[PDB]
C-alpha cells in the first residue's frame, strides 16, 4: 500500500478515477499523442486522517516554465488576494521592517499588494513564467520550490518571515514535511503561516470530484491539519471559510502554545466530528456519488446529442482532466471548450484532447449548451456571459449535481 505523507501510517483507498493525464499540459493539435499518466486515487490515513492521493506526481513534471496556469485571469480571485494582503498588512506586518514570504505567488496576485505597501517580500514560484510575470510587477521572486533547503538560505540571506503564506498550493505538495521543517526555519518565533486551499467538507458535501487531480496531492481539514501541525511542532490557532474555489478553509498555524487558538478552531474541528467528515463510511458514500454524477453527466450528453443539440464547454480548467477522463468526454460530446489563458488556447486539453478556444469566440452565434467546468468561477462568468443566456443558452453544471440552468 501507501505510507502516509504526514505520520508514515497507512493510507486505506476510497475512490479510483483511473488513468489520468497532467491536468495542466495543453497540447498543440499537432503534437503526437502520447501524454504522461499515472493512477489518481484517493485515500485517508489511518493514523492522522489525512486524505491523500496514492500515487505522487513529481513535481517537476508539474511545475516547469510553461505550467500554464494564470492566478490573476480571475477579477474575484484578484480582489480576494488584495484584500487577505491588506488585512496581514494592518495586522501581522506592523512592526518596524516586517517580511513575508508568499509559497506559490504565481503572476504575483497577492504579492503586488504587499509590493505596493513598501514591505520587505520575496515570492517562491517554481514555475518561471508565471514568476516572470510577477517580477514584472516589481515582485521580488525566487525560482525555486519552497523546501526545508531553500527556506534555509532564505533565512540566512533575510532573516525570520513574519508571515509565511501560501494559497491553493499547500496541497499540492506531498513533501509537506520538509515544508513544516521550512517553516520552522524561517518564521519569526511569533509568526504565523497562513494557508488556504479546498476543503474536504465542501468536496463531500457538493461531491466536487474535480477538485482531485495531479497538483491536489492533499484534501485538508481541521482535524488533519490540526494533527498534522502538532506533529511538526505547530498549532492549529485560527480557521475561516471561503466562498472562493468551490469552498476553502484557510488554516492559521503559530509555534505550539504561542498563541490561543480562536473558538472557531474548536467549533469546525466539533462539527467535522459530528458530521462524521473523515470518517471511511461518508468517504466511500462521497465516491459512490461520484460514479452516480460521472453516470447521470454521460448519460445527459449522450442524450444531447442524439437530439441534435450543440455542446461545449466553458473553462479549460486544470479540475476538468479529471471529469473528461473519468467520463469519456471528449470533442465528439463537447466541441469545444473557451477559456480566457493566451497559452491554453488553440490547443487541445489533457488526454480528451477537446480543443480549447478563446473565451471571445463563444458569442452569437452560440450553442445550446456550455458545460460549465469553471463551476467555481460562475458568478464572475456568468456576468461577462449574459447574451448567452438571454439568447436562449444553457448552463450544464455537474456540481452540486447535474442539472442545467
Ligand atoms: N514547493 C513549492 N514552492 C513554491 N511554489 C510552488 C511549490 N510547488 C508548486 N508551486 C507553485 O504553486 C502554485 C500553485 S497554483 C496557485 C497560485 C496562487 N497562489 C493562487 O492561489 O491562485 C503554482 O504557481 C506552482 O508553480
Ligand atoms: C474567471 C474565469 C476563468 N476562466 C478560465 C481561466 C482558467 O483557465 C479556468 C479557471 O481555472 P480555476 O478554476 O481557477 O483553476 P483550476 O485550473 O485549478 O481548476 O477558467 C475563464 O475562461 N473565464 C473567466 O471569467
Ligand atoms: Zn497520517
Amino acid at each position: 500500500p501507501t505510507a502516509c505523507r504526514v505520520c508514515g501510517g497507512g493510507v486505506q483507498e476510497f475512490l479510483d478515477l483511473g488513468r489520468q493525464p497532467l491536468s495542466d499540459r495543453f497540447r498543440k493539435p499537432d503534437e503526437l499523442d502520447d501524454e504522461f499518466t499515472y493512477r489518481l486515487a484517493v485515500g485517508r490515513c489511518d493514523s492522522c486522517e489525512m486524505v491523500q492521493l496514492t500515487e505522487e506526481v513529481p513535481r517537476d513534471l508539474m511545475f516547469h516554465e510553461v505550467y500554464p496556469y494564470h492566478s490573476s485571469g480571475s477579477s474575484v480571485m484578484r480582489e480576494h488576494f488584495a484584500m487577505l494582503a491588506r488585512d496581514f498588512l494592518a495586522t501581522e506586518l506592523t512592526g518596524p521592517d516586517p517580511f513575508i514570504v508568499e509559497i506559490g505567488c504565481n503572476d504575483g496576485i497577492m504579492l503586488r499588494t504587499i509590493q505596493e505597501a513598501g514591505v520587505r517580500h520575496l515570492g517562491f514560484e517554481p514555475s518561471s513564467g508565471v514568476a516572470a510575470k510577477a517580477r514584472e510587477k516589481g515582485i521580488r521572486v525566487r525560482t525555486d520550490f519552497f523546501e526545508k533547503a531553500t527556506a534555509d538560505d532564505v533565512r540566512r540571506t533575510e532573516g525570520p518571515a513574519n508571515v509565511i503564506y501560501a494559497a491553493n498550493t499547500l496541497c499540492n505538495i506531498p513533501y509537506v514535511q520538509s515544508v513544516l521543517e521550512g517553516v520552522d526555519a524561517l518564521l519569526a518565533p511569533d509568526g504565523v503561516f497562513v494557508f488556504e486551499d479546498p476543503y474536504l467538507g465542501d468536496i463531500v458535501a457538493k461531491t466536487s470530484f474535480d477538485q482531485i487531480y495531479d497538483q491536489h496531492f492533499f484534501l485538508f481539514s481541521a482535524t488533519s491539519v490540526q494533527g498534522m501541525a502538532q506533529r511538526c511542532g505547530f498549532e492549529l490557532v485560527d480557521v475561516q471559510r471561503l466562498p472562493v474555489h468551490g469552498g476553502e478553509v484557510r488554516y492559521t498555524l503559530a509555534r505550539q502554545g504561542s498563541r490561543t487558538p480562536s473558538a472557531a478552531v474548536a467549533q469546525l474541528l466539533a462539527a467535522e466530528r459530528e458530521q462524521e467528515l473523515s470518517d471511511m463510511a461518508t468517504l466511500r458514500a462521497f465516491a459512490g456519488n461520484v460514479v452516480k454524477i460521472r453516470d447521470e453527466l454521460t448519460a445527459l450528453l449522450h442524450r444531447l446529442r442524439a437530439e441534435g443539440r450543440s455542446v461545449v464547454g466553458y473553462g479549460a480548467t486544470a479540475k476538468s482532466a479529471t471529469v473528461t477522463n473519468f467520463c469519456g468526454i471528449g470533442p465528439d460530446l463537447v466541441h469545444s471548450v473557451y477559456d480566457t489563458t493566451p497559452d491554453k488556447q488553440n490547443r487541445l486539453t489533457p488526454g480528451a484532447h477537446i480543443p480549447v478556444r478563446p473565451a471571445s469566440a463563444f458569442s452569437d452565434p452560440y450553442p445550446d449548451y456550455a458545460l460549465l467546468f469553471a463551476w467555481n468561477h460562475a458568478e464572475e462568468i456568468m456576468a461577462k456571459e449574459q447574451e448567452f443566456h438571454q439568447a436562449g443558452g444553457r448552463w450544464i453544471l455537474y456540481v452540486p449535481e447535474v442539472h442545467i440552468r
